[PDB]
């Protein structure tokens, strides 16, 4: 049993929710929240920069020490950092960004981050200004995680035509 409330089941461990992953986030406070990185953790837009903005820059100038350090991600891949306020841990995981021309097949392997941790509150990867289909992101991530995952759709639009359309 766990605190999260007001999902849907898709499947034994694939959960949605029509949310805004911030405000989730700060009720729940999970052990893990998922952010929708770049390989550079410039955390500017989207659910990054909304993320980035809960923690009052925080996140950003933690992500600034690790790139100085370690160097940029690969698309596909992931770190560990802080939650902040919002989690014990945020796993940063980059998918690809169509509007860079990225190989939509490292989407699985971006979701594969997740089978490292137990249970993750999380976004699409590769959906809202990263691209991709949102449908196709949730083909793919259950057909790829395997742990408790716990996505927020932020539009109530799209969640809908997501729910409606799951197979
Ligand atoms: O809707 C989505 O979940 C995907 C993307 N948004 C985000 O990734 C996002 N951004 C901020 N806070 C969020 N909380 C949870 N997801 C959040 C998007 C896609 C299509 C349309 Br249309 C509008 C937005």
């Amino acid at each position: 049993v766990n605190s999260f409330s007001g999902y849907l089941k898709l499947t034994d461990n694939v959960y949605i929710k029509n949310a805004d992953i911030v405000e989730e986030a700060k009720k729940v406070k999970p052990t893990v929240v998922v952010n929708a990185a770049n390989v550079y953790l410039k955390h500017g837009g989207g659910v990054a920069g909304a993320l980035n903005k809960a923690t009052n820059n925080a996140m950003q100038v933690e992500s600034d020490d690790y790139i100085a350090t370690n160097g940029p991600l690969k698309v596909g891949g992931s770190c560990v950092l802080s939650g902040h306020n919002l989690a014990k841990h945020c796993l940063h995981v980059v998918g690809p960004n169509v509007n860079k021309g990225e190989d939509i097949q490292l989407l699985k392997s971006a979701y594969e981050n997740f089978n490292q941790h137990e249970v993750l509150l999380a976004p699409l990867l590769s959906a809202g200004i990263f691209g991709a289909d949102p449908i196709h992101s949730l083909r793919v991530c259950v057909d790829t995680v395997r742990t408790n995952v716990y996505l927020a759709v932020f539009d109530k639009n799209l969640y809908d035509k997501l729910v409606s359309s799951f197979l």
